[PDB]
């Protein structure tokens, strides 16, 4: 019956809905207040240096203060995680499975994850006996067909390397 | 069993994991490719003026070309949705349940959702009998104790106004 959070297999709610302390999605104090697990918590969840390096759920920005939110106060000056307004360099894996482009910037979409993708959620990164025993980055699994990814198709039967089974 | 997407009650995957066409979380072509429902799809999901105004799942940015992603190309110049780098004015709701601050900026966190919050996922916007019949915004439900919100705690038993069930 649970929807989200520790009760719901780590799932997030859609459209910034807060995950209550009991693992259901909604807005208002019962969801976003004390115990809020993810979404638009109020106050924002603690993050970055102020929470042992934990990133914000739902790709919220981690403020200079170490709270999760959106707006200039969170994503602008002093932003330490999430979709900060500053370009994010990599080479230092991108946080939260963002793709490190060939040019060493973090992002998502084909410009980052496609041709030349170094690491993160790359579209099509080869591995295993199909790619000279090449290893996957980010501790992903090498699927039977020699593609890097996560989930049953890559970590399940036929898995060549990484955290198989 | 299912984790995400239509099959998983509209849940999102954590850490930008892609929701496959079958409603499971992962990375690689099976999850992020054709039929990808959310997360770091490759290519990014269509959005904005290229998807009938649909916003990106997981607070991804909608590029000027109508694809979901992160990075300068998506959040920077031409961004039409998500956590664009430009400040977003309001007064005129915010998208994706973002709070409209008393000053007329969209965001999340106390500076937006706290005192003076006009709309969206406000921390503690009073309503109903406790607020002299005041109505909630965003078609939220007024809970029994007179706070605006969504979910069973606000739209369920005791719901005063809004789309009670
Ligand atoms: C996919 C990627 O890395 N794109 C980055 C590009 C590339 O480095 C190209 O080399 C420059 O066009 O550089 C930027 O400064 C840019 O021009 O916007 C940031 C952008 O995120
Ligand atoms: C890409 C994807 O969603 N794969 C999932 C598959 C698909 O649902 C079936 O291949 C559809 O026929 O089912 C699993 O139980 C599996 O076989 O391990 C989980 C796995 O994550």
């Amino acid at each position: 019956a649970y929807e989200c959070g520790k009760q719901g297999g780590g799932a997030l709610c859609p459209n910034n809905k807060c995950c209550s302390r009991y693992g259901y999605c909604g807005f208002g104090p019962a969801y976003c207040g004390t115990g809020c697990q993810s979404g638009g918590c109020c106050p924002g969840k603690r993050c970055g240096d102020q929470a042992n390096g934990e990133t914000c759920p739902n790709n919220l920005c981690c403020s200079e203060d170490g709270y999760c939110g959106f707006g200039s106060e969170y994503c602008g000056a002093g932003c330490q995680g999430g979709p900060c307004r500053a370009d994010k360099l990599c080479g230092q894996l991108c946080p939260d499975n963002l793709c490190c482009s060939q040019w060493g910037f973090c992002g998502l979409g084909v410009e980052f994850c496609g041709d030349g993708c170094q690491s993160g959620a790359c579209c099509s990164m080869r591995c295993g006996r199909q790619a000279d025993g090449a290893k996957c980055t980010n501790n992903y699994c090498c699927g039977a067909s020699g593609y890097c990814g996560l989930g049953g198709d890559y970590c399940g039967a036929g898995c060549q390397s990484g955290p198989c089974t």
